[PDB]
């Protein structure tokens, strides 16, 4: 929630990304072969319940982003945008999203500071969906 804020660290965020992909693959790799109250799972569980608050808010965030997919193939955005020419403008998008109604007002606010604001006046929902849901799918699927 630092770095997606602002647009210009957006190769640093996909290695961080990057970085969380391979520490759940090792989390994954630890708990290969675990049998039932493994010693191995328990340490986990306590590891996690250590760092329930970044585990927790991590989630969030996944969350977050996993409905943006569903909010842009939407029939409701799909009739804010006129045509899929990619871009729809921050108004349409704000509207939308909010009858959508699923995200909260933080939620909302927080994905319009991270929707970069251009001079076109019209975020471009389509590489805003390309660069935020699937690594979230990615790195959400080892997790889950």
């Amino acid at each position: 929630m630092k770095l997606s804020q602002d647009s210009s660290q957006i190769e640093l965020l996909k290695e961080l990304m990057d970085l969380q992909k391979d520490m759940v693959v090792m989390l994954l790799s630890m708990l290969e072969g675990n049998v039932v109250n493994g010693t191995i799972g328990k340490q986990m569980v306590d590891m996690l319940v250590e760092s329930s608050n970044n585990v927790e808010m991590i989630l969030k965030f996944f969350d977050m982003f996993l409905k943006l997919k569903d909010l842009t193939s939407s029939d409701t955005f799909k009739e804010y945008d006129p045509d899929g020419k990619g871009v729809i403008s921050k108004r349409d998008f704000h509207k939308a999203m909010e009858s959508h109604k699923h995200y909260t007002q933080s939620e909302t606010e927080f994905l319009l500071s991270c929707a970069e604001t251009d001079e076109n006046e019209t975020l471009d929902y389509e590489e805003f969906v390309k660069r935020f849901h699937e690594p979230a799918k990615d790195i959400g699927f080892n997790v889950a």
